[PDB]
This record gives structure tokens, C-alpha cells and sequence, in this order.
């Protein structure tokens, strides 16, 4: 891939979602650049390179279920970048809780996240 | 105001959504700080300041029927920041249509809009 073209971002975005849904930490640190940043929630410093973003991935997709699903179509840029809206619903102490959630992200001229912003207070969780 | 709050940016941006749907551009204009920017469609270049800003608003809400309304919450930070899903409907030439936006806003140490940012592009547009 060279910078994503709108189209191609929407499939990015919408092919991320349908990874974190069945978990495959893996296959969504791929996605990344090898240096991307992530910041999540928006407002906290971000965490660089994919061994830390692997991290974050496995802290939240490792253990129980988790299920996110977009809540509305992806918003794509024509310079690589593209916001969507989704919910993820994961089980907190035996208790089934929703998070909603847009992220923000910027690809590179390969096609890889090269910033994901995911903007979500504690207002956006839900029990 | 001071900086927003998660909860204040929560009420702001759903104010300035209820304000596109009603059409009142001074409301509107006034929520800006006075030397803000817009990038509607992120992408494109900023413009800035009121004067601007009235302008951009004052095209499309002047004398169109035009309705909006947020498609999902608004996802706020604790560093007056937030982004949000909504549709906007408008008639062009004589055409229904629905255009898919989010935007993200940045909030200044007043309660006032710094920055806006609106993702979409023709791929969210419905006629
Ligand atoms: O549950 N989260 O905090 C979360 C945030 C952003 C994402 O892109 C994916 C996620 F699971
Ligand atoms: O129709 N737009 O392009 C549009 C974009 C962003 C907004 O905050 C409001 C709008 F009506």
C-alpha cells in the first residue's frame, strides 16, 4: 500500500475493528507502524513502538471476552486519516459492561496506523 | 467557563450540534473563540477567526432546511477535548441528502471551541 486512498482507510478501519472483536492481538499490532504511537484515552501521553502497543493490546484483549463493533460508518480523510465510532463490551469483574468510543487515526505511506487517538471518558462506560 | 470539564465538553458539543439543527449562525459563531480555526473536511486547509467561521457557517445555514443530530454520544477527555457522530440533513439541489460527520473539538481555558475538525468525505455523503 502507499498513503491509503479514502476508500482504503474505510476498509482499514472497519478490517481493525472486525480484530479487535475476535482478538487477535497479533494481527492488530500489524497494522501499526513499527515506531506508531497510541494514546489512549485521548489526553494521556502516548505509548510508542508496537512492543508497547502489543502490551496494551494484551492487557485489554487477553484474557476474557471482549466484543467491539462499529456503532456508525467510518469518517475518512484524503491525506491517510479517518475517524469511526464504535462499542466495545467486555466483562469487568464478572460484570458486562459497554464502552463507547471514536477513534482517530493518521496511516502512513505504507498503509500502517501511524497514530491511533481514542477519545472516551469514564461517561462513555456503561455497566 | 474554564477549561471544560469531561461532563462540560459532553454539553457543549451536543449545544453546538442543537444549534446547527435550529440554524443559529450568531449562537453558533459565538461558542468559537475569537481567533479560532475550522477544518471542515479534515484535509483541507484551516480557516480562521470569526469572520471566517460566520461565513462557512452562514452558507449552509442562511436559508437551507438543514437538520442535525448526534448519531452516538459525544466522547469527551479530561483535557477539554471531544469528538462526536452526527448526520446532517440538507436539500441539495432539490435532493434530499444525509452526510455522516464526526467532529473533534478542542476547547480553550474559556469554555470557548479553539479548534474544530469535521472527518468525512464524499464516500459518508447520501443523496
Ligand atoms: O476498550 N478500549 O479502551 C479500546 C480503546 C480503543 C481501541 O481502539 C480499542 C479498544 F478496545
Ligand atoms: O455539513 N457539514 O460539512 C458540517 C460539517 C461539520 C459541522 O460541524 C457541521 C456541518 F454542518
Amino acid at each position: 500500500m502507499n498513503l491509503p486512498t479514502a476508500q482504503e482507510v474505510q476498509g482499514l478501519m472497519a478490517r481493525y475493528i472486525e480484530l479487535v472483536d475476535v482478538g487477535d492481538i497479533e494481527a492488530i499490532v500489524q497494522m501499526y507502524a513499527d515506531d506508531a504511537t497510541v494514546e489512549n484515552p485521548f489526553g494521556q501521553p502516548p505509548i510508542h513502538g508496537r512492543e508497547q502497543i502489543a502490551a496494551f493490546y494484551r492487557q485489554g484483549l487477553g484474557g476474557g471476552k471482549v466484543r467491539a463493533c462499529l456503532t456508525g460508518p467510518v469518517r475518512a480523510s484524503h491525506n491517510g486519516c479517518g475517524a469511526m465510532p464504535f462499542r466495545v463490551e467486555m466483562v469487568w469483574n464478572g460484570q458486562p459492561c459497554a464502552l463507547d468510543v471514536i477513534d482517530v487515526m493518521r496511516f502512513d505511506e505504507h498503509g500502517r496506523i501511524q497514530t491511533m487517538q481514542a477519545y472516551w471518558s469514564e461517561v462513555n462506560l456503561s455497566v
